[PDB]
């Protein structure tokens, strides 16, 4: 009986079971964040994890900060740690590096795939809307024109998002995608989506219908506020806003490739520097804006801040909050809309840490789903989410839609048209 760094207790299903409602249990899937998610990357008929599980993808094993990971997640030394994966095997690296570290009631569960996935007396859970953010073997899969789960079309395009940095695409992509500058579905006046006569157009000339499944992503390559540009470094978040945008104008299946071009490379997959022309379509196919339920404008959100069902939710960092920076060099205003939920994006303007895991893929979604509802943000709600100029309050949007809350929004205009009217009042300083 000894502490060994290498082999590891086995905890049976029956165990586990009586489990599950244990305080001091933490129950660790080690999958993929994808399969986590729901994506059935093993065809497991049943996707998705053991009710109460949280996501540490042992990919994260190569992470120096995988330490800072666990502990962020709240998962203790004094905490029962079960591991599982699709088998025990991918468990042995994951448990031995929390004995290394200080954890010493560490277990394996072997049996989660096939016992527990296929047995629906065994609780799982999964993202409800997981179809929509794509495993990058998905998308390999999609443009090798092989079968693919969660893909009934006959039509795709793969678009590589950038704001005005061709280079982001030139320097390696995807093999066939084509690039998209963020200029063509957003004004650089208003910084808001255009009109239903340009989006149009622009979706066209990009070769994209109503019809056609749209698989958007972008390359992050470290955003600095010393630049002109910093957004033209974020390139995934750019690319989530375009889904956003696009799903407003009316494409009726917009994925987004989960963690972007990183994503992508880090499978190990063939990468591309071609220039690929567009190939034009005559006919989007469909009125514009099939939704616009999913846009809220200054007037709409004036009403929600007076409304009890309804709340904006303010996707912004800190120093912009508290009035210090307004986050934008091309933005003199500071301040705050006041009434707002806040519900802090990160570090700056073109970092979303408190949403996205360190390869960029989305934040475990229980994680962001209790957060917010210490705040009150709820899916009960009518909830527009802003930040400077809708790039943030895009992502933040697009994981509310994921875990399939009824009425999410982006209120367009955000601080900036906001802002932009003297006569609308604002908050300042610490609250
Ligand atoms: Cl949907
Ligand atoms: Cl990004
Ligand atoms: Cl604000
Ligand atoms: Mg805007």
């Amino acid at each position: 009986k000894h502490k060994n760094m290498y082999d590891h207790t086995e905890i049976t299903t029956d165990s586990l079971l009586a489990l599950l409602g244990s305080e001091k249990v933490k129950i660790i899937d080690v999958r993929s964040a994808d399969a986590y998610n729901g994506w059935r990357m093993r065809g497991e008929v049943r996707g998705g994890h053991i009710k109460g599980a949280k996501s540490l993808p042992a990919k994260w094993l190569t992470d120096p900060e995988w330490l800072n990971i666990v502990r962020f997640k709240q998962i203790r030394p004094e905490d029962a740690i079960v591991l599982y994966g699709y088998t025990p095997e991918e468990c042995e690296q994951t448990a031995t590096r929390f004995k290394e570290n200080g954890y010493n009631n560490v277990s394996v569960f072997h049996r989660f795939h096939p016992d527990w996935t296929g047995n629906d007396a065994f609780p799982m859970d999964r993202l409800e809307q997981y179809n929509r953010l794509v495993p990058a073997e998905w998308v390999n899969g999609l443009i090798s024109g092989e079968e693919i789960p969660e893909y009934d079309n006959d039509t795709f395009i793969v678009c590589h998002a950038h704001y005005r940095n061709r280079d982001a695409y030139l320097s390696g992509h995807i093999p066939g995608a084509t690039d998209m500058d963020t200029l063509a579905l957003e004004s650089p006046e208003t910084w808001n989506r255009r009109t239903p006569e340009e989006l149009k157009k622009a979706l066209e000339e990009h070769g994209i219908t109503a019809s056609t499944t749209v698989v958007l992503y972008g390359k992050f390559m470290h955003p600095d506020n010393a630049d002109e540009f910093p957004g033209s470094a974020a390139g995934h978040i750019g690319a989530i806003r375009l889904a956003f945008i696009m799903m407003y104008a009316g494409v009726e299946d917009v994925r987004v490739l989960n963690g972007g071009y990183q994503s992508w490379t880090d499978a190990g997959f063939a990468i591309s520097k071609d220039d690929v022309p567009k190939t034009t379509v005559p006919e989007f196919g469909a009125p514009i804006p099939s939704r616009p339920e999913f846009a809220v404008d200054i007037d709409e959100a004036k009403e929600m801040l007076q409304s009890e069902d309804s709340d904006l939710v303010c996707v912004r960092s800190y120093p912009e909050y508290i009035g210090e920076v307004s986050g934008y060099n091309y933005i003199k205003k500071k301040g705050r809309i006041p009434g707002a939920i806040f519900a802090e994006c990160g570090s700056d303007a073109y970092h979303m840490e408190n949403y996205r895991n360190h390869d960029h893929t989305t934040r475990e979604y229980h994680e962001i789903e209790d957060i917010w509802a210490k705040s009150g943000i709820i899916p009960k709600k009518h909830l527009a989410f802003y930040c400077g100029t809708g790039w943030r309050g895009s992502e933040a949007w697009f994981n509310a839609l994921l875990m399939g809350w009824p009425r999410v929004s982006v209120y367009d205009g955000g601080w900036f048209e906001w802002s932009n009217d003297p006569e609308n009042p604002y908050e300042t300083g610490v609250p």
